[PDB]
């Protein structure tokens, strides 16, 4: 399922992937510099970005220069998810997409400034 998740390939300064989870009516968002991992074993960096409105889960097209989020946007994956766990430094979700299926984990590093998240698919 009911809440949704979206992955948008964002062609901006660099090519990266925005990973978004519907929480509390908005899309909590992370920039991932590589494709979200389809299989366990691989860890990605995920950088928290600003919330996006829910309707953004449907957006595919180009954001004009000078805007936050400027660049080319394409839907890479889309689905629903079940939230298994959520705490200040940890999020565990079961994803139901076409590329991403199964349990995924976000853990906010305690190290360092604003702190990034370790992003991976559970070995399950
Ligand atoms: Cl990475
Ligand atoms: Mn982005």
């Amino acid at each position: 399922d009911k809440p949704i998740f979206v992955v948008q390939r964002h062609d901006a300064r660099k090519l990266h992937y925005d990973f978004r989870l519907e929480m509390d009516g908005v899309l909590k968002s992370w920039a991932v510099p590589k494709e979200p991992p389809k299989d366990a074993g691989t860890r990605r960096l995920a950088i928290e970005t600003e919330d996006h409105p829910l309707a953004y889960a449907d957006f595919e097209g180009e954001i004009p220069a000078g805007e936050y989020g400027a660049g080319k946007v394409e839907i890479w994956d889309r689905g629903t998810f079940e939230l298994l766990k959520r705490e200040e430094r940890e999020i565990v979700v079961s994803l139901e997409g076409k590329e991403l299926k199964g349990i995924y984990v976000l853990i906010r590093t305690k190290y360092g400034g604003e702190k990034g998240w370790l992003f991976f698919k559970k070995a399950s």
